[PDB]
Parts: structure tokens; sequence; C-alpha cells
């Protein structure tokens, strides 16, 4: 699956 991080 695909992924994202938003810090
Ligand atoms: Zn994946």
């Amino acid at each position: 699956g695909s992924n994202q991080n938003n810090f």
C-alpha cells in the first residue's frame, strides 16, 4: 500500500 507522513 501507499504511505504518507505529515510531520
Ligand atoms: Zn505498501
